[PDB]
């Protein structure tokens, strides 16, 4: 499958594209304001996430570090990025389908919309000001809103057991993004698309 990912906000990010044990594709690039990074991810891969990372300084051997997102210090990511971090997810070619979403479940750090570039179904998106309007006590210093789990390490925001609510924390990310996973057993907002299908991630799209 084809994924473009497109930076339109007015700063530099450093994308990310990993499925938790390797790279996908070159696994990371620096993505100016307006560029385009078009990458091949490999019919069948299960749990793949693509997010932005902000305010990174990487050396000559590609080793440095971001403010939001860093996967150990790493430009191409083989492991997912630290919080705060909005998410693409997506697992491909599952009995036929495809699945993905837009998950605040690790927190947010820059707007998102993930739509399909094939037929057959639509998109989602996150596009409210979230950093802006974010909860003192989930505020990130060097930039982002977090999730109450990474803040609290609770069994109730982590839903540790399988069993947890929504929490005050939970229903601040899910009244300003509806379509996107607010807390680990939030109602699914995944879409299914045709087996196959073809993307793009936006950065900043309104």
């Amino acid at each position: 499958a084809t994924f473009e990912i497109v930076n339109r906000c007015s700063y530099t990010v450093w994308a990310a594209a990993s499925k938790g044990d390797a790279a996908l594709d070159a696994g990371g690039r620096q993505l100016n304001s307006g560029e385009s990074w078009t990458i091949n991810v490999e019919p069948g891969t299960n749990g793949g996430k693509i997010w932005a990372r902000t305010d990174c300084y990487f050396d000559d051997s590609g080793s440095g570090i971001c403010k939001t997102g860093d996967c150990g210090g790493l430009l191409r990511c083989k492991r997912f990025g630290r919080p705060p971090t909005t998410l693409a997810e997506f697992s491909l070619n599952q009995y036929g389908k495809d699945y993905i979403d837009i998950s605040n479940i690790k927190g947010f750090n820059v707007p998102m919309n993930f739509s399909p570039t094939t037929r057959g179904c639509r998109g989602v998106r996150c596009a409210a000001d979230i950093v802006g309007q974010c909860p003192a006590k989930l505020k990130a210093p060097g930039g982002g809103c977090n999730d109450a789990c990474t803040v609290f390490q609770t069994s109730e925001y982590c839903c540790t057991t399988g069993k947890c609510g929504p929490t005050e924390y939970s229903r601040f990310f899910k009244r300003l993004c509806p379509d996107a996973f607010s807390y680990v057993l939030d109602k699914p907002t995944t879409v299914t698309c045709p087996g196959s299908s073809n993307y793009r991630v936006t950065f900043c799209p309104t």
